[PDB]
């Protein structure tokens, strides 16, 4: 959908895409981010940039960034999304430290279930599943966005194998990221130290009071073996079900 450039302001710089920046705007009255591309481009690297807004244009879920439109006929050409008041989950976790509830936490992982779930029903594979590319608005609701060794499944770093069983092992690693609220995988061990542990059939730990059931889900997404690994719609499941025994998730290690 064209908007009219009138009805759009620019703000603050919130982030750096490939193409340039991410900007706070406003839109009229709401809030809402901007990709800007500027400087020199062909059509088809302007076509390339305004493709992530079709392909965000197909997608209508709960959990995946709301497409608002684009601004193609002036300068700057604009991406315009909907803005996330909270920003990247790791970040916003690791500020908010111990701030969540578990509960609130499975919601959480949930919502980015439920969007993964929708994506892999689209047959759109992800291969950037990362807590830094999962966003957060004022009601706590996560959101996909974004259309990396330490969240790249081993087939997907070995042989370029990139399916949505590679999404659900970036999945498990959200899945650390979220209940040690924002730590960094296999903290900061080297690149080669991860390909090195994964090779010892070594997995991330359970974080502190974290879950068991939640930790075993994560070992489910960790497994060797791509077809071992739940797919989407089983992990929603298990989070439902659970979301429906609360009890379940006094059990830690």
């Amino acid at each position: 959908k064209e908007i009219d450039v009138s009805y759009v302001k620019i703000e603050e710089v919130i982030g750096a895409g490939e193409f340039g920046e991410v900007c706070r705007g406003r839109l009229k009255e709401s809030c809402v981010a901007i990709k800007t591309l500027k400087g020199g481009y062909t059509e088809r690297q302007r076509r390339e940039f305004l493709s992530e807004a079709s392909i965000m244009g197909q997608f209508e879920h709960p959990n995946i960034i709301r497409l608002e439109g684009v601004v193609t006929n002036s300068m700057p050409v604009m991406i315009l999304t909907e803005f996330m008041e909270n920003g990247a989950l790791d970040s916003f976790l690791r500020l908010n430290d111990g701030q969540f509830t578990v509960i609130q936490l499975v919601g959480m992982l949930r919502g980015i279930a439920s969007g993964m779930r929708y994506l892999a029903e689209m047959s759109y594979v992800h291969r950037d599943l990362a807590a830094r590319n999962i966003l957060v608005n004022s009601n706590l609701v996560c959101k996909v966005s974004d259309f990396p060794i330490r969240w790249t499944a081993p087939e997907a770093i070995a042989f370029r194998k990139f399916t949505s069983a590679s999404d659900v092992w970036s999945y498990g690693i959200v899945m650390w990221e979220v209940m040690s609220f924002g730590e960094r995988p296999y903290w900061d061990m080297s690149n080669q130290d991860v390909i090195n542990a994964i090779e010892q059939d070594y997995r991330l730990p359970p974080p502190p009071d974290c879950p068991t059931s939640l930790h075993q889900l994560m070992l489910d997404c960790w497994q060797k073996d791509r077809n071992a690994r739940p797919r989407f719609p089983q992990i929603v499941s298990a989070l439902d079900k659970m979301i429906r025994n609360p009890a379940s998730l006094k059990i830690v290690a």
